[PDB]
C-alpha cells in the first residue's frame, strides 16, 4: 500500500539553491555536502506515516559498478535520525499523498552521474531519477571551499573570462567565453574523466584536476595542428573538437588555449579555477636556470629556435583546493603543470619559496620565472663569442582577471619576491645550493616604445657610452625580427648597420625610426617584434647587446553602450573604429555576440573605410537574460583580422506592475 506514482526532483529550485541554475532548470545538478529537496508522490493515500517510513529506504549509485567499498553506492533510510554529514533523507513536509524529502550527500562524496533508487520492504528497486553531483566551493567542509562569495562568483559562476595576451609592457585583454555551464560541457568533462579508472578517487579534487590536466594536455598535443584559422569562440568549441574531432581545429599559434579549456572543465565540475598569464616565461629548461640565445652579427636569429626559450607569454591554469597529502600550509591556489604524460599540482607558495622537492614540477615552474638569459654572438668564422648583454627579466606581470570587474589583477607577488630583495636572495642561494649538491669599455642602452602601431611609426633610441680613454670605431647593428608567442622565430623584418665614432668619455644618443614601410615583409599575424641592438668595436672580442619585445598595436575598437539595460527592451550599441593605417580597410566584416544578449552571433558587412576616416555602426538588440552581461564585438578586414573588444552591460528585471 506504498506504491510510488512519481518523484519530482525540483530541478529549478534545487539548482538555484546549489548555484547550478545556469546549467539547467530541468536536470538536477547538486553540489556535494548540501541538502536538496525531492517530492515523492504516492498512488494512494498513506494511512499510517510511521510504519510507511520504516518500510522505505533510498539508494544512491554512481558509475557502472557501484559498491559500498568504492563509496560509489550508499543506502540510507528516510528518518530524522540520519547523519546529515553523510547520505541521509528526512521527510520535512508531508501530505496524505506526498512526502517532501530533504536529501543530503557527504562533503567528500564521489562526483559524477548518480541514480536515486527507492527500496520498499518486500519489493523490487524503483528508480526515482538521475542527478549529477559536483564539488561545492560553498560548503565549509569541502576541499574546494572558497571563503568569499565574490571569489566564488568570479572563479566558478562567471562564464565571461579574460585571457591576457601580448607583452609584459603591452598587455591586451582578450574576451573569452569559458562556457562551463553549456549543456554538454558537464557531460563531456565527466566522459573524459571516465577514462580514469580510479573512480574511488573522484571524491578528491587533486586527483580529478591531475587526471583532467593530463588528459587535456594529451588531447592538445593530439589535436592542435601546425600552422579564419585564428578566430576563436571560447573554450567550449575547442573542447568539443578535442573530444569528438568535429569542428574547427586549433592551430599551434594559439596553443595557449589549453589553460582556458582546463579552466572551463574545472569550473564546470565545481573546482574554482582561473587562467594566469606569465610574460617572459623561460620554457623548456628542465629546471635549469639558464637560457642560451644565439644571434648573428646583424643582431638577428638564424634557426627556428632552441629547446629552451623565453616565451613572450605562457598561459597556465590555477585551481583552488586544499592539499591533504602535502605538509600543512599549502592550501589554496595550485598550478596545473602537465609534463609532456602526467600532470602535477604545484602550490604557488612552493614556487615562490623554491620548495623544490614538495612536488616533482616545482623545479620547472621555478625555472620558468627565475632563469637567467645568456646571449651568444655567432660570428661568420663560426666561433661562438659571449656577449655583454642587458638583463632580460623573466616572469613579468603575472596577470589574471580581477574579482568582480573587468580589470586586470597582478599576482606576481604570489610567485616571486621582489628582484634584489633579501628574501629572493635567500631563495636563490638555497636553490643554487640544492642544485650544486645534487650535481666592457662600452655601455649600450636601448630605449624602445612598448608598442608599435599597426602599419605605423615609432622611434627607438640607442645610447652608447664610451668609457675608454681613446676614441672607438663602433659598428652598431640594429635588427627587427618577428617572433611567435612561444619564442619561435617567424620572419626577419628589418636590419640596419651604423658606423659611429665615440669620443673618449662621451655619451652619444642615436635615434632611429622604426617604420612598418621599411620592413622586408609584413609580420605574420599574432607575432611580436624582437628588437635587438649589437655594438662591436675594433677587436675587443666582446659586443654590447640589448633586446626588447615590442607588441603590434591595432586600432582601438570603441563600443558605446548604456551601463544598465532593461530586460525585454531594445538596446542600441554604437561601435566606432578609426582607420589609422596607410591603406583602406576592405572586406569589412563586423560580428557581435554575447551570452544572454544575442543568440549565437550576427555578422554584418560595413563599407570600406578610407585612411583617417572613422566607422560608426549602430546595432540594436534586446537583452533577454537578467544579470551582468557582456557584448563582444569582432572586426575583420584585409588589413587585420579578429580585432576584438568587449563591453559589459547590467540587465535589470522590468519594474513590477499590474
Amino acid at each position: 500500500a506504498l506504491g510510488i506514482k512519481s518523484c519530482d526532483f525540483q530541478a529549478a529550485r534545487n539548482n538555484e539553491e546549489h548555484h547550478t541554475k545556469a546549467l539547467s532548470s530541468r536536470r538536477l545538478f547538486v553540489r556535494r555536502g548540501q541538502p536538496f529537496t525531492i517530492i515523492l508522490y504516492f498512488r494512494a493515500p498513506v494511512r499510517a506515516f510511521l510504519p510507511a517510513l520504516k518500510k522505505v529506504a533510498l539508494t544512491a549509485q554512481t558509475g557502472e559498478q557501484p559498491s559500498k567499498i568504492n563509496r560509489t553506492q550508499a543506502t540510507f533510510p528516510i528518518s530524522s535520525l540520519g547523519d546529515r554529514k553523510w547520505w541521509s533523507a528526512v521527510v520535512e513536509e508531508r501530505d496524505a499523498q506526498s512526502w517532501t524529502i530533504s536529501v543530503t550527500t557527504p562533503a567528500d562524496a564521489v562526483i559524477g552521474h548518480y541514480s536515486l533508487l527507492l527500496q520498499v520492504s518486500g519489493r523490487k528497486q524503483l528508480l526515482l531519477g538521475q542527478f549529477t553531483l559536483l564539488f561545492n566551493p560553498w560548503n565549509r567542509e569541502d576541499a574546494v571551499f572558497l571563503k568569499n562569495e565574490a571569489q566564488r562568483m568570479e572563479y566558478l559562476l562567471n562564464q565571461n573570462g579574460l585571457i591576457y595576451l601580448g607583452t609584459a609592457d603591452c598587455i591586451q585583454a582578450e574576451s573569452w567565453d569559458f562556457g562551463q555551464f553549456e549543456g554538454d560541457v558537464i557531460d563531456l568533462s565527466l566522459r573524459l574523466l571516465s577514462k580514469d579508472k580510479q573512480v574511488e578517487k573522484w571524491s578528491q579534487p587533486v586527483h580529478v584536476a591531475r587526471v583532467l590536466g593530463a588528459l587535456l594536455h594529451f588531447l592538445k598535443e593530439q589535436r592542435v595542428l601546425p600552422t579564419l584559422l585564428n578566430k576563436r569562440r571560447g573554450s567550449v568549441p575547442i573542447l568539443r573538437q578535442w573530444l569528438t574531432g568535429r569542428g574547427r581545429p586549433v592551430y599551434d599559434g594559439q596553443a595557449w588555449v589549453l589553460a582556458a579549456v582546463a579552466c572551463t572543465v574545472l569550473r564546470c565540475l565545481g573546482i574554482p579555477a582561473r587562467v594566469v598569464t606569465t610574460f617572459a616565461s623561460a620554457q623548456g629548461t628542465g629546471g635549469r636556470l639558464l637560457i642560451d640565445e644565439y644571434y648573428n652579427e646583424e643582431g638577428l636569429q638564424n634557426g627556428e629556435g632552441q629547446r629552451g626559450r623565453i616565451w613572450i607569454f605562457q598561459t597556465s591554469t590555477e585551481c583552488w583546493m586544499t592539499r591533504p597529502a602535502l605538509p600543512q600550509g599549502y592550501d589554496g591556489w595550485q598550478i596545473l603543470h602537465p609534463s609532456a604524460g602526467s600532470c602535477d599540482l604545484v602550490p604557488v607558495r612552493a614556487v615562490k619559496e623554491g620548495t623544490l622537492g614538495l612536488t616533482p614540477a616545482v623545479s620547472d615552474l621555478f625555472a620558468a620565472i627565475n632563469a637567467s638569459c645568456v646571449v651568444w654572438k655567432c660570428c661568420e668564422d663560426g666561433t661562438l663569442e659571449l656577449t655583454d648583454s642587458n638583463t632580460k627579466y623573466v616572469g613579468n606581470n603575472i596577470s589574471t582577471k580581477g574579482v568582480g570587474s573587468d580589470r586586470c589583477e597582478d599576482i606576481t607577488q604570489n610567485y616571486k619576491y621582489p628582484e634584489g630583495s633579501l628574501q629572493e636572495k635567500e631563495v636563490l642561494e638555497r636553490v643554487e645550493k640544492e642544485k650544486m649538491e645534487r650535481e666592457s669599455p662600452l655601455y649600450l642602452l636601448l630605449k624602445a616604445p612598448s608598442s608599435l602601431p599597426l602599419r605605423g611609426d615609432a622611434q627607438i633610441s640607442v645610447t652608447l657610452v664610451n668609457h675608454s680613454e681613446q676614441e672607438k670605431a663602433v659598428q652598431l647593428a640594429i635588427g627587427v625580427q618577428a617572433v611567435h608567442y612561444n619564442g619561435v622565430l617567424a620572419a626577419k623584418l628589418w636590419r640596419k648597420k651604423l658606423h659611429l665614432t665615440l669620443s673618449a668619455n662621451l655619451e652619444k644618443i642615436i635615434t632611429i625610426g622604426l617604420f612598418f614601410s621599411n620592413f622586408e615583409r609584413n609580420p605574420p599575424e599574432n607575432t611580436f617584434l624582437r628588437l635587438t641592438a649589437m655594438a662591436t668595436h675594433s677587436e675587443s672580442n666582446l659586443s654590447c647587446f640589448a633586446q626588447e619585445d615590442i607588441a603590434i598595436c591595432r586600432p582601438h575598437l570603441a563600443i558605446k553602450m548604456p551601463e544598465k539595460a532593461e530586460q525585454y527592451q531594445p538596446l542600441t550599441a554604437s561601435v566606432s573604429l578609426q582607420n589609422s593605417l596607410d591603406a583602406p580597410m576592405e572586406d569589412c566584416v563586423i560580428s557581435i555576440l554575447g551570452r544572454g544578449l544575442i543568440h549565437r552571433e550576427r555578422s554584418y558587412r560595413f563599407r570600406s573605410v578610407w585612411p583617417e576616416n572613422t566607422m560608426c555602426a549602430k546595432f540594436q538588440f534586446t537583452p533577454t537574460h537578467v544579470g551582468l552581461q557582456r557584448l563582444t564585438v569582432e572586426v575583420d578586414c584585409n588589413m587585420f583580422q579578429n580585432l576584438t573588444n568587449y563591453k559589459s552591460v547590467t540587465v535589470v528585471a522590468p519594474e513590477l506592475s499590474a
